């Protein structure tokens, strides 16, 4: 058996003790990991195989237990567990939501419980994990399910502090210049507005490679919307270009 929970856990995780039992949930606590990669495949076992005519309220209370395990779980410093608990959440939003018609207001759940915790994870020392996670927040941002909701680029686009940790930062940036290219400004939850906001705050940033992203997302921007982009930024004046990233971000316009 997993040790038993604490009593802190007991109350927590009463709604997942409910829906799971707390031998369950006693595996998803342990300080064991083999336990809790278990805990987690048994999660996705039980919920992939729910029928139909389950009640929509239990389906949506497993639903929310199972988040409240994968929240725990996007924290854990071991990979198995932290791939099941990936496996878990793509499962409910790209299959389990969709097969019992929970209804979209489940998927914003899903993603607004799961999109803080996967993003820390960007933070990581290792540059292993920074990339699956990275990669993970790209690939579900894009899924036919989530996409419409116009969840993740918001999240992405907030403001990111001058002294963030630069790993952290960088993996921001890079989030927003990637999924802003392929995603673009209409109907993606990218806009002119929320980029530059996000960018010019960037170019505030302690750390040059920082900088050097949020330059580059500006003159993507530039590229396609010249007039809004010089409307935003400062007037170019000699003055402002004693400051090095202006001079590069000018003359950089002038060189496109």
């Amino acid at each position: 058996e997993p040790e038993p929970l604490s009593e802190k856990a007991l109350r927590e995780a009463s709604p997942a003790i409910e829906v799971f039992g707390e031998a369950l949930v006693s595996g998803a606590y342990s300080k064991s990991w083999s336990y809790r990669e278990d805990a987690l495949l048994a999660v996705y076992k039980k919920l992939m195989e729910m029928s139909v005519s389950t009640p929509k309220e239990d389906l949506r209370n497993m639903l929310r237990a199972a988040i409240f395990l994968v929240r725990r779980a996007i924290k854990d410093i071991v990979s198995s567990v932290f791939q099941a608990s990936l496996k878990l959440l793509k499962m409910i939003i790209t299959q389990y939501v969709p097969k019992h018609k929970l209804g979209k207001l489940e998927t914003s759940h899903c993603v607004e419980k799961t999109l803080p915790g996967l993003l820390s994870r960007t933070g990581d020392s290792s540059s292993r994990l920074r990339i699956v996670a990275a990669k993970f927040i790209q690939e579900m941002a894009l899924w036919s399910e989530v996409k419409p909701l116009q969840i993740v680029p918001v999240h992405l686009v907030q403001l990111l502090k001058p002294n963030s940790p630069t790993h952290l930062a960088m993996s921001r940036v890079e989030l927003v210049e990637c999924l802003l290219k392929e995603m673009g400004t209409e109907n993606s939850g990218f806009t002119i507005s929320n980029v530059m906001k996000f960018a010019t705050g960037a170019l505030e940033h302690r750390v040059y490679e920082v900088r050097d992203v949020a330059l580059r997302i500006i003159f993507g921007m530039y590229r396609k919307h010249k007039a809004a982009i010089l409307e935003y930024l400062p007037p170019d004046d000699a003055s402002i270009r004693k400051t090095v990233l202006y001079k590069t971000l000018f003359d950089g316009f002038t060189k496109i």
